[PDB]
C-alpha cells in the first residue's frame, strides 16, 4: 500500500557506508528528496521478518527516529528507504569533530537521543542495540536513532528471551548477559553507555578490558568512571542506568524530563 515506493521513483547515488543488515547508498526520491536506502540481499534476513520490520519502522514515527519513507520489495535487493541524515554515525562524528563541541552540545545529543527512546517506550518496544554506532547526526547536530532490525516488543516489568542477533556485550545489561532475557529497561544501561561514548567523545568504554572481563567486573560491580566533560549531575544520570537490577533503574520518560532542566 502507502508502505511500497515505486522503484524507478528512486536513483541511486553513491555508497555511504555500512551498517545493519546491509549496505547504505545516498540517493534521490522522486527526482527532489535526499535518501539513504538500505539494501537487502536475497537471503540476508528472513522474508517474513522484513515485512514485521518495515512496518514497526513505519509505526514508529519520531523526529528523533530515522525517517523511514517505504520500501522498494518487488525485487532484490530490497531497499529500505529513509531520509538522508548528513552528518552520518554518531560514532564516527563524536570521533571526527568532538573537539569543538561544548558540554551543552554533547548534553544535547543525548538528549535528542532520549526523546526518541521515551517514544520508542511509550509504545512498548526496546532497541536490543542502543549506541552511538546506532544513531546519526543531521545538518543542525540533531541526533536520531536507527531502529531497523534492533527492536523488541516487551511490556513493563517483564521479560523476554535474548535469542537472536548477539549485539557488543560492553552495551548489555547483566539480564541480557547473564540469564539470555531483555526487560523493558535493558535499553536504559545501553543508553547510560550511549551517554558515556557521547561525554567521552567516542571513546570506546571498559577499553582495557576484553568482553570476558567486562561481564565479570561489571558482575562485581565496576561502572564506567566519570568523563571529562561530564559535570557531576550529568553523571549521576548515566550512572543511574547502571543498577543491576531493572526495578532500580529509571524508565526514558523519567530520563528525559531529569535531562530537561539542564538543557542549555
Ligand atoms: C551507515 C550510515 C551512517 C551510512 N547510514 N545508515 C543510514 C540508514 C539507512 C537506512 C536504514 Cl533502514 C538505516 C540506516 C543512514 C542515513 N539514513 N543517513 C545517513 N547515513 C546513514
Amino acid at each position: 500500500g502507502h508502505m511500497e515506493l515505486k522503484r524507478e521513483e528512486i536513483t541511486l547515488l553513491k555508497e555511504l557506508g555500512s551498517g545493519q543488515f546491509g549496505v547504505v547508498k545516498l540517493g534521490k526520491w522522486k527526482g527532489q528528496y535526499d535518501v539513504a536506502v538500505k539494501m537487502i540481499k536475497e537471503g540476508s534476513m528472513s522474508e517474513d521478518e522484513f515485512f514485521q520490520e518495515a512496518q514497526t519502522m513505519m509505526k514508529l514515527s519520531h523526529p528523533k527516529l530515522v525517517k523511514f519513507y517505504g520500501v522498494c520489495s518487488k525485487e532484490y535487493p530490497i531497499y529500505i528507504v529513509t531520509e538522508y541524515i548528513s552528518n552520518g554515525c554518531l560514532l564516527n562524528y563524536l570521533r571526527s569533530h568532538g573537539k569543538g563541541l561544548e558540554p551543552s552540545q554533547l548534553l544535547e545529543m543525548c538528549y535528542d537521543v532520549c526523546e526518541g527512546m521515551a517514544f520508542l517506550e511509550s509504545h512498548q518496544f526496546i532497541h536490543r542495540d542502543l549506541a552511538a554506532r546506532n544513531c546519526l547526526v543531521d545538518r543542525d547536530l540533531c541526533v536520531k536513532v536507527s531502529d531497523f532490525g534492533m527492536t523488541r516488543y516487551v511490556l513493563d516489568d517483564q521479560y523476554v528471551s535474548s535469542v537472536g542477533t548477539k549485539f557488543p556485550v560492553k552495551w548489555s545489561a547483566p539480564e541480557v548477559f547473564h540469564y539470555f532475557k531483555y526487560s523493558s529497561k535493558s535499553d536504559v544501561w545501553a543508553f547510560g553507555i550511549l551517554m558515556w561514548e557521547v561525554f567521552s567523545l567516542g571513546k570506546m568504554p571498559y577499553d582495557l578490558y576484553t568482553n570476558s572481563e567486562v561481564v565479570l567486573k561489571v558482575s562485581q560491580g565496576h561502572r564506567l568512571y566519570r568523563p571529562h566533560l561530564a559535570s557531576d549531575t550529568i553523571y549521576q544520570i548515566m550512572y543511574s542506568c547502571w543498577h543491576e537490577l531493572p526495578e532500580k533503574r529509571p524508565t526514558f520518560q523519567q530520563l528525559l524530563s531529569s535531562i530537561e532542566p539542564l538543557r542549555e
